[PDB]
């Protein structure tokens, strides 16, 4: 069900927003499926983090 997550990666999570961390947990480890790695570096924590930062600029209309 759920990964394997490095204490990094359970800090990196934690400094993500509760409301999108549920989203962003899915993101992680399904990012560690495309590494085919059962555990989960702050990186990809990061990763999953940044996707969101660079698909939403607050104003997401013109």
């Amino acid at each position: 069900m759920n990964l394997r997550w490095t204490s990094e990666a359970k800090t990196k999570l934690k400094n993500i927003p509760f409301f999108a961390r549920s989203q962003a947990k899915a993101r992680i480890e399904q990012l560690a499926r495309q590494a085919e790695q059962d555990i989960v570096t702050p990186e990809l924590v990061e990763q999953a983090r940044l996707e969101f930062g660079q698909l939403e600029h607050h104003h997401h209309h013109h």
